[PDB]
C-alpha cells in the first residue's frame, strides 16, 4: 500500500476527539475573513429567510399579539373578522357597522392561512389500517413518496428533463444529470442501468455540443448501480466486471467532452471506489483529459487524507480532477451500520458540527492546489457557502471552483449567487444535481432527502425555525466546537447521545 493509501486506511475509525483536534486550526478563518464570512452568512439567511417579509410580518404579528394583549387562537379569529370587513365596499357601511353594531355579536374561512401567521386522526388510521390491511399501508407509501418526490425530480427520461436545461443554464448555472437508481440487485438489473447510462451519455452530450467539461452538462453515476450486489461485491469480481463498465461510460463521456462524475455511497465501499479511480486515470484513451469527477463526504473521519492521496493522483495520472467535496448523505446509516457491527468506532463524525469543520478544513486542501483540483462545493447551507466564498480568496476565475446544490433545495440561496454582480449576485457558478427518472427508481434517494430536509441539524430546517436568531444559524463552527471544548472539559468529544458501538 502507498503512504497516502497507508494513511487513509490508519484514519478510518479515529477517535473522535483526535481526529476533530488535528482538523480544527485546518478549519479556523483568520480574524479578518471570518468576519466578512459572517457578514455575508448573515445577508444570505436574512434574504432567504425573509423573502417575502417573513420576518417582518410576523414581527407585525407579535407587535399586536401583545399590545391588545391577546392569544393566538384569539388573535387570528381577528384577522378573520378584520378581513371580512374589508369585504364591504364602502368605507361608509364598514365604519358604520363597527360603531353601531360591533358590540353585540355576529366567516372564518380563512382561518388556517391566517393561522400560518400567527387528534382524532389516530382513531380513522386505527379504523381504515385493520380495514384494508398491508396493501393499503404499501399504497400510502408509494403515493406519499411520490407526492414529497416529485420536487426533487427534473424529469422522467433524460429528453424531457434536458429541454428544461436552458432556463437556468442561461442564467449561469450548470446541470449534473443523475439517472436514478442504485444497488443492482441482479445481472439484469446493473446491465439495464448499464444501459440507461450511456444513453443519458449521448444525450447529455450532444445537449453540452462542445461547450466542455466546465459550462458544459455532465452525468453522475453510481457504482452501485453498476454491479449486482456491489455492497459486499469482492475485489477481483469488480475489477473483472464493474471496471469496464466504468472505463466505457468514461471513454464515451470523454467523446463528448463532458463532465462524468462518481458519486459516493457507503462508506465501506470508499476503499475499493479508490481501486476503480486509481485505474481510470491511467487508462491512455483518457490521457490529457480532466473530466473525471470523484466525490468525497467531509463527514469520514478519512476525508483529509483521501485528498492527500487524490493529489498525488492527479500529479502521478497529470491531470485536473474534479472533486466534488460533500458533507455526506448516509449519515444515518452509517451510525446504525457501526453499532450493529460493535466495531472500535465510528466512520463518521457523531456532532454535526465537526462534519462543518471537516468540511471547512478540506475546502482549504482543495483550493491550495488549483493545477490538480477543480473543487466543487456541494452545499445549501449559507455559512458553508460564505465561507468558501471568502476562503477562495480575491480575483476569482471561473475555472477556479463552483458551488453545486440539490435540485429542489437550492435554488432561493443561489438566486442571490449565480448571475450578474449588477442584479444582486455574487457572480459564482453553481452546478444542479438532477435526478432523473420515474417513480420505480425515486424511493432510496427520497428517503435520502427526507433525513436531510427533515433533521434539526440541518441548516435547511434551522433557517425556516424563525424562532433561531440569524447569528445562532451562522455560527462560525471553529468557533462552536471550542465552546463545547470550554464547557464539556475536551475538544471533540462524541455526541452524548451516541456512545460508542461497545458501549
Ligand atoms: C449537488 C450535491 C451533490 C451531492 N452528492 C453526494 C454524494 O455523491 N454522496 C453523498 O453521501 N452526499 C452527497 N451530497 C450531500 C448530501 O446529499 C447533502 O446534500 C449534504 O450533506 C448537505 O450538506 P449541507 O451543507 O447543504 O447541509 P448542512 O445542513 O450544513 O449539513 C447537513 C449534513 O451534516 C451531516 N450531519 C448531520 N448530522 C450529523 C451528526 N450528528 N454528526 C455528524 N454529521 C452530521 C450530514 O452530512 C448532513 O447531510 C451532495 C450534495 C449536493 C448539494
Amino acid at each position: 500500500q502507498s503512504v497516502s493509501r497507508a494513511a487513509i486506511t490508519a484514519a478510518y475509525r479515529r477517535p473522535e476527539t483526535e481526529a476533530v483536534s488535528m482538523l480544527l486550526e485546518q478549519a479556523r478563518l483568520p480574524q479578518p475573513v471570518a468576519e466578512q464570512a459572517h457578514k455575508l452568512a448573515y445577508q444570505l439567511a436574512d434574504k432567504l429567510r425573509n423573502q417575502k417579509n417573513a420576518s417582518g410580518r410576523a414581527g407585525m404579528v407579535q407587535g399586536l399579539l401583545q399590545e391588545f394583549s391577546l392569544s393566538s387562537q384569539e388573535g387570528v379569529a381577528l384577522m378573520c373578522l378584520a378581513e371580512a370587513l374589508l369585504r364591504i365596499p364602502d368605507k361608509a357601511t364598514r365604519d358604520a357597522l363597527i360603531r353601531d353594531k360591533i358590540s353585540n355579536g355576529n366567516l372564518f374561512v380563512n382561518a388556517a392561512t391566517w393561522g400560518l401567521l400567527f387528534a382524532s386522526l389516530s382513531r380513522s388510521l386505527n379504523r381504515i389500517i385493520g380495514k384494508s390491511g398491508e396493501p393499503l399501508i404499501r399504497k400510502g407509501v408509494d403515493m406519499a413518496m411520490r407526492l414529497m418526490g416529485e420536487q426533487f425530480v427534473t424529469g422522467e427520461t433524460i429528453a424531457e428533463a434536458l429541454a428544461n436545461a436552458r432556463k437556468l443554464e442561461e442564467k449561469g448555472f450548470r446541470y449534473s444529470y443523475d439517472m436514478l437508481g442504485e444497488a443492482a440487485l441482479t445481472a439484469a438489473d446493473a446491465q439495464a442501468y448499464m444501459v440507461s447510462y450511456q444513453q443519458a451519455i449521448h444525450a447529455i452530450g450532444k445537449a453540452s455540443n462542445g461547450r466542455g467539461i466546465y459550462e458544459g452538462p455532465g452525468i453522475s453515476i453510481k457504482l452501485s448501480a453498476l454491479h449486482p450486489r456491489y455492497s459486499r461485491a469482492q475485489y477481483d469480481r469488480v475489477m473483472e466486471e464493474l471496471y469496464p463498465r466504468l472505463k466505457s461510460l468514461t471513454l464515451l463521456a470523454r467523446q463528448y467532452d463532458i463532465g462524468i462524475n462518481i458519486d459516493a455511497e457507503e462508506s465501506d465501499r470508499l476503499e475499493i471506489s479508490l481501486d476503480l479511480l486509481e485505474k481510470l486515470c491511467f487508462e491512455p484513451e483518457l490521457a490529457g483529459w480532466n473530466g473525471i469527477g470523484f466525490v468525497i463526504q467531509a463527514y469520514q473521519k478519512r476525508c483529509p487524507l483521501v485528498i492527500d492521496y487524490l493529489i498525488d493522483l492527479a500529479t502521478r495520472s497529470r491531470r485536473r480532477l474534479m472533486i466534488r467535496l460533500v458533507k455526506g448523505a448516509y449519515w444515518d446509516s452509517e451510525i446504525k451500520r457501526a453499532q450493529m457491527d460493535g466495531l472500535e468506532g465510528y466512520p463518521v463524525y457523531t456532532r454535526k458540527v465537526y462534519t462543518d469543520v471537516s468540511y471547512l478544513a478540506c475546502a482549504k486542501k482543495l483550493l491550495a492546489v488549483p493545477n490538480l483540483i477543480y473543487p466543487q462545493f456541494a452545499t445549501h447551507n449559507a455559512h458553508t457557502l460564505a465561507a468558501i466564498y471568502q476562503l477562495a480568496g480575491q480575483n476569482y476565475y471561473p475555472g477556479q471552483y463552483e458551488f453545486q446544490c440539490l435540485h429542489g433545495m437550492g435554488e432561493p440561496l443561489y438566486e442571490q449567487v449565480t448571475g450578474k454582480v449588477a442584479d444582486g449576485k455574487l457572480n459564482r457558478p453553481c452546478r444542479i444535481y438532477a435526478p432523473v427518472g420515474t417513480h420505480e427508481t425515486l424511493l432510496a434517494y427520497l428517503v435520502r432527502r427526507l433525513l436531510e430536509n427533515g433533521a434539526n441539524t440541518s441548516f435547511v430546517n434551522r433557517i425556516a425555525d424563525t424562532s433561531l436568531p440569524l447569528d445562532e444559524l451562522v455560527a462560525d463552527p471553529v468557533t462552536a466546537v471550542e465552546k463545547l471544548a470550554q464547557q464539556e472539559g475536551q475538544t471533540g468529544l462524541p455526541h452524548p447521545k451516541i456512545p460508542l458501538p461497545r458501549d
